[PDB]
């Protein structure tokens, strides 16, 4: 999982990639892990719930509908995720506490930073197929991320034998 | 560190907010002040006239229709705004002389830098309600700007705790 | 690297200019050169064929239609262009190997990085007028690029062409 997205894409042409239109807010720019999808819209109740779970080196892919109106994740939630073992969080939307996010040694990608907090109701769906920028994000897939963007693979890269 | 867009957003749910989708070109990443508005399109004679007015504790929000064709503010106006005391300028549009803007100790946000200068016929409106990226910006509101974005309050923070 | 896009824009009002909406991936954000154009869609065989020629202080302007699905340029080709003397490559589309690109001392502007390499079927148009962000880019023109944006002139400034 330490190969580059560019090199692995070359080996796995069928693997779906996403351009780096996200800003790297976290301490780690390169990260990877089994994906877990979440779809919401200006409400992060489910985001907090899911990250409180055990990370186990997985990557949370949040699809906030690309909205920049509210932040789906902040410093507090970022630190929790890190203490829970998550490799990283990818947000198709906004986040906040830019200064605090940079301190957390995990992957944190988002379209932009935005002031307001999201609502805390709980609308949204977990572990469901996603569609971000014309690409399918499927539960159980392995996400790879670096400076050149993201790569979703059906199985972690190998090389052992 | 001091006031923040985020904290104050929590304390003031009625405030309007804009994501940090502007590039920071000024010497100050963080600034705030009483809002002064302006609407123009590829013409900045009004920008020069208004920034010449005393801007102590104020923030000029320039709605350029989002155009990136011409610059509404260059090195000269940036320095002028500073000499006149402006706390900052927010441009929904473009600016130029980025190397010079960076050296002026005022806040300066814009969508992008561009080479061409703006016309100077003087078309535009002063201190009128603006609608930027879905958010209404009003002359007389208080603006806060930092790395997390822009917060617009109907008036500055009211001491209902000890200050904010 | 020399003459500023802002100063020359003032001097040559008729010239065409583009805002700095590109990310500077190369080791030099300032560069200039005679323009060579190319319009392709997620295919980079022609881009490779072109940059494999003597660069001689020219700038290649690739119009990938703005797509960010595949990279029109990688590290090997970027370094190749550099060794061929190309002054820089402007890509209205995406590139990859950003880590390697930062190490290539020529202009390398693009909208974004993306993992997928492009197809190599070789389709596209070489040295034809281009239409990037409402501005026309003509092959033969002289391009200047810096932090303030891109300026296209009919001939190099009153300097000595090649680099400004
Ligand atoms: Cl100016
Ligand atoms: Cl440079
Ligand atoms: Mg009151």
């Amino acid at each position: 999982m330490e190969a580059r997205t560019t090199d692995l894409s070359d080996l796995y042409p069928e693997g779906e990639a996403l351009p780096m239109v996200f800003k790297s807010f976290g301490g780690r720019a390169r990260f990877a892990g089994r994906v877990r999808t979440l779809r919401v819209f200006e409400d992060n109740a489910l985001v907090r719930k899911v990250l409180e779970e055990e990370g186990a080196g997985q990557v949370l892919f949040v699809d906030g509908g690309g909205s920049l109106r509210t932040a789906l994740l902040g410093g507090n939630l970022a630190r929790r995720a890190w203490e829970k073992g998550w490799a990283g969080v990818v947000v198709h939307g906004a986040v906040r506490d830019t200064e605090e996010l940079r301190e957390v040694p995990i992957g944190l990608l988002a379209l932009a930073a935005t002031p307001k907090k999201s609502a805390k109701e709980g609308k949204g769906e977990v572990d469901v197929p996603l569609k971000v920028l014309g690409v399918e994000v499927l539960p159980g897939s392995f996400l790879l991320a670096d400076e050149d963007g993201l790569l979703l693979l059906p199985e972690p890269p190998s090389g052992v034998r």
